[PDB]
């Protein structure tokens, strides 16, 4: 074992690098330190406080200024006892507050480990630079051993899932979620390869065939998916959700994936500084005057929906050659040659599109000076350019019981075809997930290691309808782990020799998962998905009703005082004021309809079965016709929860270094406000309600028993032996509840025999 050898790397790495000594010899004072911000306003940035008498109320100081401030005996953030900083599991703390709780990790990130456990979840920190601990050798580790075994790190947190699911024979769920850019998918990308080789199908070491065809689907799920953005430059449109499959007899069947929204209006807008979606800045460098002539191409910045962004290249990023990457993950999903000049043929029509401009003068309507640009839609597409435009133009609308083709006005128009867009790039992003899926999850199923990775709440300026969906989500999962850990909390609950008095919560984020979702009485999509079907009443009307039912009856909820197109609700991490603009306009989701009827008929076995192939643009009976993309969601959504509420999971809380995406500096205002929030804490203050500190008694008696002289080092049966330290240090009944295996030494009093003597 490497851990024997010191030199070894991973105990520089992943190891906070154990110093040559173990004895009380070595870190020393007998003080005790407390946690003080100086500043009487700004909350997060604290600073080291000394205490002076330790009296009932009075905390007393020494400010590291030198000041005489005293604070209450029950609100000194105190400081966790030296022996511990930088400790892997958190819980191993006495002193859980705030800063207690950026300490223990602020200096373990600084020492270059970014992995430190917390309870259950595996809080890691993002670098920005570039580590070595990812290298086979590594796999060769981790491989086959427990939590506590060996270090901190996320290979640990699959071998792990993964040995259980063959001792327990139930599948599993890995659930990396967190800040944005705080990187999910960097780890979601370094599991699925553990999954690669220690349960990897290659023969011979390595890989085979169903391996690269499971891990080169990324640079696809990638190229199309991910943009650039404020806070990334690897930014996910969407979210997802990835199975790997096995059979009974220890090994990988196919896999799977589970996609969820696209930024799919980010295709047609990139705010400044953010650009559109990565494959088109792809397809216009990796290619040849055989390709551009093959599809009317000019560099990438004449088109309008990839100038209008204020940005093309990325600083040390090939887009020219980061084109190639993805081609050959195409060739090996098998992806044919006819397979991809369809795909990309197919989305130059929609950077065409977009150089096509809606002129206007026939009174008030909008008309085409120039024909050239569509020339290319209805050319690569394999439409009717006459019908494209005369169904862009003129479209037949039924008003009542009238079929009559109206003509919009010169905004109304553009507008309409910006639809026509997010329909092929929907459809399409769609069929290349149905396309993988194919070739990869067979049906003969055993197991699952369900990898899901989706964005937490993050809060912003403007939060249009998509993010309503976004908490909902982390307002059921956040809800999930709060139940879990109960009917977890049974367990111990029946081995101690003493069942404790019974304990429930049912968690209060109950009441705002209705209000999101509530039929009766009805909830936001509830009153929502009613006025989506009148195609007459708007927003005003609606965001008017949403203060009908709920302002100043329903708890968890806020009409802006001022504002009458905002509204407020108040999730797991607080408050939230959302929009209005188009919300109606969008669960509604319409498309002029003799578009449908005009694209049905093409010339192309990938842009007729998009709009011919109802496994593609409907969905499920309801309303009176097709049902609406909010109803959609809050069904897709359950067929999820009720499908890790039969398996085991496992929780990755990420957390970013700082908005700056920088390495080697820690906002001690960023980070620690990620934390507060998010369960994390949380779940583990709870289960301190009646001692954080636990461990597996082998430790303390050997941990602490010189300090009275009473109680050896070698002492086989502490159950019989570590006691003869109590009663001579005097440690009251209340003060701690042992077990009879592991134990935890008291809620409180544990440093004042822990920090000071031997
Ligand atoms: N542990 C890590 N080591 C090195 N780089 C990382 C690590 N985690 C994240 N990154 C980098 O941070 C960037 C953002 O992380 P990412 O995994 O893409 O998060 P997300 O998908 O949530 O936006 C990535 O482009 C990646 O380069
Ligand atoms: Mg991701």
């Amino acid at each position: 074992n490497p851990i024997h050898d010191r030199t070894s790397d991973y105990h520089k790495y992943l190891k906070v690098k154990q110093g040559d000594s173990d004895l009380f010899k070595l870190t020393v004072s007998d003080k005790r330190y407390i946690w003080y911000n100086p500043d009487p306003k700004e909350r997060d940035s604290y600073e080291c406080g000394e205490i002076v008498s330790e009296t009932s109320d009075s905390f007393t100081f020494k400010t590291v200024d030198g000041q005489d401030r005293q604070v209450k005996k029950d609100d000194a953030n105190q400081r966790n006892p030296i022996k511990f900083d930088g400790v892997e599991d958190m819980s191993e703390l006495s002193y859980l507050n705030e800063p207690a709780v950026f300490h223990n990790l602020r200096v373990r990130y600084n020492q270059d480990l970014i992995y430190t456990y917390s309870g259950l979840f595996l809080v890691a920190v993002n670098p920005f630079k570039r580590i070595p601990i990812y290298t086979q050798e590594m796999v060769d580790i981790f491989k086959g051993r427990r939590r506590n075994e060996v270090a901190p790190h996320i290979f640990a947190i699959s071998d792990v899932a993964y040995r259980s699911m063959l001792d327990d024979r139930q599948n599993q769920s890995l659930l990396i979620t967190g800040e944005s850019g705080a990187g999910k998918t960097e780890n979601t990308k370094k599991v699925i390869q553990y999954l690669a080789s220690v349960a990897g199908r290659n023969q011979a070491n390595g890989s085979g065939v169903l391996e690269q065809q499971i891990l080169q689907a990324n640079p696809i799920l990638e190229a199309f998916g991910n943009a650039k953005t404020t806070r990334n430059n690897n930014s996910s449109r969407f979210g997802k959700f990835i199975e790997i499959q096995f059979n009974s007899a220890g090994f990988i069947s196919g896999a799977s994936i589970q996609s969820y929204l696209l930024e799919k209006s980010r295709v047609v807008f990139q705010s400044e500084t953010e650009r559109n979606y990565h494959i088109f800045y792809q397809l216009l460098a990796g290619a040849t005057a055989e390709e551009k002539k093959a599809l009317h191409l000019a560099g990438p910045e004449s088109f309008n929906y990839l100038n209008q962004s204020g940005c093309v290249d990325i600083k040390g990023v090939s887009d020219s050659e980061e084109f190639k990457i993805t081609r050959q993950a195409m060739d090996i999903v098998g992806f044919s040659q006819e397979e991809q000049m369809s795909i990309f043929k197919i989305i130059a029509g929609i950077l065409h599109l977009g150089n096509i401009k809606f002129e206007k003068g026939a009174g008030e309507g909008a008309v085409l000076k120039d024909k050239t640009a569509l020339n290319a839609a209805s050319t690569v597409f394999g439409v009717n350019p006459s019908v494209l435009e005369k169904a862009l133009m003129e479209p037949r609308i039924l008003a009542g019981r009238d079929l009559v083709a109206q003509h919009l006005n010169v905004e109304k128009s553009s507008s309409s075809r910006d639809a026509l867009v997010k329909a092929l790039y929907g459809r399409l992003f769609l069929w290349l997930v149905k396309k993988i899926n194919n070739v990869l999850c067979q049906e003969r199923k055993a197991y699952f290691i369900g990898v899901l990775d989706i964005s937490g709440f993050e809060i912003f300026k403007v939060n249009s309808f998509e993010q309503l969906c976004i908490n909902y989500t982390n307002e059921k999962l956040q809800q999930f782990f709060n139940h879990h850990m109960f009917k977890l909390e049974q367990e111990e609950y029946l081995k101690e020799k003493i069942n404790w008095t019974f304990i429930d919560f049912g968690l209060d984020s109950q009441a705002t998962i209705d209000l999101i979702d509530g039929r009766q009485p009805p909830g936001i999509l509830a009153l929502l998905d009613e006025q989506s079907v009148f195609p007459n009443a708007t927003d005003n009307t609606l965001i008017t009703k949403l203060h009908s039912h709920f302002s100043k009856k329903n708890a968890k909820y806020e009409e802006p005082r001022f504002s009458k197109t905002e509204f407020g609700v108040t999730h797991y991490a607080g408050q939230v004021m959302y929009e209005i603009q188009d919300w109606l306009e969008k669960n509604k989701d319409p498309l002029q309809q003799d578009l449908e009827l005009c694209f049905k008929d093409s010339s192309d076995n990938v842009v007729t079965k998009l709009f011919n192939d109802p496994n593609i643009a409907s969905r499920a009976k309801k309303g009176a016709n097709f049902i609406t993309v909010a109803a959609q969601y809050k069904e897709q959504l359950a067929s999820l929860m009720a499908t890790l509420e039969t398996t085991n999971p496992h929780f990755v809380r990420c957390i970013i270094p700082n908005n700056k995406q920088l390495p080697a500096k820690l906002e001690d205002k960023v980070v620690l406000d990620q934390l507060r929030c998010n369960a994390v804490l949380e779940g583990i203050r709870i289960t301190r309600k009646g001692f954080p500190n636990r461990i597996i008694y082998a430790d303390f008696v050997k941990r602490y028993y010189l300090l009275a002289p009473n109680v050896p080092r070698d002492a086989e049966d502490s159950q019989k032996a570590t006691d003869a330290v109590l009663k001579h240090l005097n440690i009251d009944p209340e003060q701690y509840r042992f077990g009879i295996t592991k134990i935890f030494f008291r809620a409180g009093q544990l440093a004042r025999i822990e920090e000071a003597r031997e």
